[PDB]
């Protein structure tokens, strides 16, 4: 509500000026609220940025869950998560531009590590258990595979893949190919 | 006679450091001269202002990347080994130069990491793709897509090594990222 307004303002301000240039006064300006109002919702910049990081990971998990179907073949589960990332990034240009900056958020590593049993980690376990995937760690598998969606995400490549979906399917299958046992 | 290139590199080296420790936004010429151990006069003579500095720095950054791809290149080896060399070149370069690794993200804000990049005459990657495609080895996908499916892993692994390792694992990634771009 007012919190998402402020988080959304954090993205924009983080995209337009650096993460280093954020202040509670500036964020209040950018969210079109008085300086007092922002402090009603967060005690300080650290807390705001902590909760912001948590909102970012919450979106990431949302994206991995959308139209999840465990009855489908593992490839089609993978294809679905790849497309969810793709289309999420198409729809959210400020988030796309800010992806690299999020790694500098103070709470980012500490939040990232403490997520047990997320949708990707479970997919890798099931898929390894069925004999499909390489016995490599889940991080390395991600980097060889779903990460290609983040790697490729740009405006010119949204246009190209929508015109030639053959290319998008090729990239999905090839990125899957990389993590086959 | 170019002690002028060496002095430029003295300043560029310092640009990296001040960019890695403080932000790119917080750069100013006074701060970069102190870091480089050059007089205020020297840096202002070399570069018209902060803009012209960061332009030339960009070009210098593209050059180091191109030189990294070229190191130990050998047409006579198989295309996989050429690719494996390039992977290792990137991996060990970024591990040896972590200050460069930090600034990778912030580099795209430089004028012009768009313009100066697309405009690269005879890039080793491009050339390699052409020879390997001509031989029949690689997917018929554009050179950037092929990169983003393959060598890109070297950069992503170095970068996320910090936020998340044995030699068999590195070879697995080299071989598997290669696998993604095979015809
Ligand atoms: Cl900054």
């Amino acid at each position: 509500d007012l919190a998402e307004q402020i988080f959304s303002a954090t993205d924009r301000l983080m995209a337009r000026e650096g993460l280093n240039q954020l202040s509670m006064l500036k964020l209040a300006k950018e969210a079109n609220v008085a300086a007092g109002t922002i402090y009603l919702y967060f005690k300080n910049k650290d807390e705001l940025l902590e909760q912001f990081a948590h909102r970012v990971f919450s979106m990431f998990m949302a994206t991995l869950e959308k139209d999840f179907d465990e009855t489908k073949p593992f490839f089609e589960q993978y294809r679905q998560m790849w497309k969810n990332i793709w289309y999420f990034l198409q729809e959210n240009p400020t988030i796309l531009s800010n992806l690299k900056q999020y790694e500098s958020l103070p709470n980012f590593k500490d939040i990232c590590k403490n997520i047990k049993n997320c949708r990707w980690d479970l997919f890798c376990h099931q898929a390894q258990k069925a004999g499909l995937l390489a016995e490599l760690s889940e991080d390395i598998l991600f980097l060889l595979s779903l990460k290609t969606a983040i790697n490729l995400a740009s405006d010119a490549k949204f246009i190209d893949f929508d015109l030639k979906p053959e290319i998008l399917e090729s990239v999905i299958e090839r990125s899957w190919r990389a993590i086959q046992k």
